[PDB]
DNA sequence: TCAGACTTGTCCACAGGAGTCAGA
DNA sequence: TCTGACTCCTGTGGACAAGTCTGA
């Protein structure tokens, strides 16, 4: 477990609240047990003429990649063990995405004892839906009530 | 002069870097000498559905002002003064816009002597190019090449 | 099977200016 | 004469999803 320095988690904070995001997904998973698959990612998004800035993320945080995506780059943190790491200790010193952070952490320790019932499956995803409705979401399509629809009908 | 908490300039730091702005403008005026005045802007903008943290920004820094049109807010100060006690202490926490920063304190700093000679007005005009460069400009009109053209008469 | 690397797509929520105006 | 508040606007640079595919 990585020790971040309290200045750099605190300038990060500040740069993850404005142009960060912290998202949680229900992804469609046919080779699945429940047919769906979960997803959490930190995320930053940056220009690429400043990907450097982003890059340098990669090896302050010691985990994530950076990708480029048209006339931009974004940095990008899904793998859950370093994500729940970092996420604990920038989680104090969000402002905007302190929520969304406590909610991600909670789905990530709760994660293996939502791969048991459905109900706790679907509780969990109840609360993918929260950290959507807190973001600026706009281009949703699979939540909680989809995974629902395709659960009942089994 | 207000003094800053370290830890609120550190966020505050990485927010300004991320929806921040930092803004000089060559601004047209038929009354002044030269015909352009400055206008130096520290701009921070958000969704209005957030506009309660811009309200605690100006709590916290203690001057400027929230607008609001559209469905977007924006703190913004212009007050030489305290934008240049402001961003003195803001400075050294900035990563993106750290040169930015620099190049205001460096023109209200020379703003005595900027209205003085043409030249060395032209010459701060030119330090105003060099920040909308390191900015993400796209809808620039006067620079100091317009200037200049005024100043040819 | 399944987490995790990596891509593609959309709609803004920003950034970064342009102006005008009052009062100093 | 001159500054700062204040409004309006463009053109993205973000945000927040949607996805494919693979190795063990
Ligand atoms: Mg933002
Ligand atoms: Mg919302
Ligand atoms: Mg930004
Ligand atoms: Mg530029």
């Amino acid at each position: 477990n990585t020790k971040y320095n309290k200045e750099f988690l605190l300038y990060l904070a500040g740069f993850v609240d404005g142009d960060g995001s912290i998202i949680a997904q229900i992804k469609p998973n046919q080779s699945g047990k429940f047919k769906h698959k979960l997803s959490l990612t930190f995320k930053v998004t940056q220009k690429t003429q400043r990907r450097w800035f982003l890059d340098k993320l990669v090896d302050e945080i010691g985990v994530g990649y950076v990708y480029d995506s048209g006339s931009v780059s974004n940095y990008y943190l899904s793998e859950i063990k370093p994500l729940h790491n970092f996420l604990t200790q920038l989680q104090p010193f969000l402002k905007l995405k302190q929520k969304q952070a406590n909610l991600v952490l909670k789905i990530i320790e709760q994660l293996p004892s939502a791969k048991e019932s459905p109900d706790k499956f679907l509780e969990v995803c109840t609360w993918v839906d929260q950290v959507a409705a807190l973001n600026d979401s706009k281009t949703r399509k699979t939540t909680s009530e989809t995974v629902r629809a395709v659960l009942d009908s089994l």
